[PDB]
């Protein structure tokens, strides 16, 4: 197989920032829409809003007309925020929550031990004192790390105190959703203009060049991330240095083409590349390996 | 069995400059593909090329190809370097360091007595004085060296300040690598027009008569190393007088022909032969025999 990584086994688990994306999501049974994909996700609230009619039936057509010739994914996501938010002050909005909440469940009962190593070494990793962002609104790594004990808590971008007090990093045990949670309905932000007025602060960013300038990531089921406009304004806008990163992240092998594409792409970002089997079950153990060589000698 | 050296006894050991090339990486447990042979380390970077994808398909099968029937060892080692390097700038080059530094690492974990009395007669050597260069990628003598709490330091031909003051002997407890060395891959340079550019000065060459003309080397496990075009590059190239040498070297007994042959070869090079027992086993006390009077001597 694929042995130990040569940069990650001497890096300190404090230094390693996880970032969990839809990689993550769909090693859990693919038989919600939700987790299959983010094309799945649109797709999964459509069906949640024609079958609970929140939207009549000309414009689900047009929401629908956008999926087949498609393009520009998350401003029509930020369309469909739009137009499901006529609410008056809360209302418990049924536009909102009982949309999202029937979408984001029904997740634990089809979790197997496959996507299980992943969150397990993912708790191994927390307590060692990593940090960990993800990408997608659901909840599931932080409800099974509450099924063995472990509390977890989600966090998001509207409420500024845990904003502000999460860069410093004296708050462990903590992960911030940088999409959003389904389990708080009014803490979900997608549109690029939506993040920037709350991190109206510039001193607030100076506080996030320790993460990139410094702190190390690592992407995991991710690439596509690094196409959308929201991780080069959160992460590229206010950083001027692609000479010396210290970032990771894993993805599938295959084709060579694309293989050298995102090489050389990325290479331009910054990060470095790790491609493995593309098999979809030596990613398991292969990480694995890695979360417990980095806990035995952190 | 083979008692002291009529020469050596009677050397100081200021000048004495050791030279260890692969007998000595070899004494350690061969069971990593880079130090039982020279061969042996192409080929482990071979399968590092394989493993992490430096290299496709068609080009690893070359590489193989050239392995079976073979000629040009150090050609096709700085073929293998120009090809690893399309880097841009620096970038933390993944196509060599996560390439030496997959290689030439756990080497400690294979350490045992029988090369420990190599490198701890060569500690008592450079705290009588002597000069040690190495003809090999690996660091485990220094890093051994500073297991015990004794710093070494490992030095290359890049950086010119520090080769300028070193030809004087004034910098003492340093080890130059004719090589490199895997802890700084920026450090390496093989071809031979390589230690040419950075060698344009005529002058610190003749700072380095000083070295072949009045030093006496120890050339251990070496006899391959008179064969390829660096030693004449480096020693036998601004040097006319072979009448009267100073040098000595080490190697194996074996079949009586080869034995001549070495023999009128680098008799005419103008070194010393001496064979003893090619046991594999009795090099150890009787180089350790050899140190220990030096010094008692010295």
């Amino acid at each position: 197989p694929r042995k130990l990584l040569p940069s990650l086994k001497t890096k300190k688990p404090r230094e390693l920032v996880l970032v969990i994306g839809t990689g993550i999501s769909a090693a859990v049974a693919p038989q919600v829409p939700a987790l299959k994909s983010w094309k799945g996700l649109i797709q999964a609230l459509l069906d949640a809003a024609i079958d609970f009619d929140l939207l009549e039936d000309e414009e689900s057509k047009k929401f629908q007309k956008c999926l087949h010739e498609d393009k520009n994914l998350v401003h029509v996501a930020h369309d469909l925020i739009q137009k499901l938010s006529p609410r008056t002050s809360n209302v418990r909005s049924t536009f909102f929550k009982d949309c999202l909440y029937e979408v984001f469940d029904d997740l634990e009962s089809k979790m197997e031990d496959s996507g299980k190593q992943l969150l397990q070494s993912v708790l191994h990793l927390m307590e060692n004192g990593a940090l960990v962002l993800t990408t997608n609104f659901d909840n599931l790594l932080e409800l099974y790390a509450a099924d063995q004990g472990k509390q977890l808590e989600s966090l998001d971008l509207t409420d500024e105190k845990k904003v502000l007090e999460w860069a410093q990093e004296k708050r462990k045990l903590s992960v911030l959703h940088i999409h959003g949670v389904y389990t708080n309905p009014s803490g979900i932000v997608l549109h690029p203009a939506g993040y920037q007025n709350v991190l109206r602060n510039t001193e607030v960013m100076r506080e996030i060049q320790k993460l990139y300038e410094n702190k190390s990531f690592l992407f995991l089921g991710c690439g596509w991330t690094v196409d959308d406009t929201t991780f080069q304004a959160l992460f590229l806008e206010a950083v001027k240095h692609k000479s010396d990163l210290e970032h990771f992240m894993l993805v599938r092998r295959g084709d060579v083409d694309e293989f050298k594409k995102l090489r050389e792409n990325m290479l331009d970002k910054g990060i470095k590349v790790i491609s493995y089997g593309d098999d979809y079950a030596d990613l398991p153990e292969y990480f694995k390996r890695l979360t417990c060589e980095i806990s035995t000698r952190g």
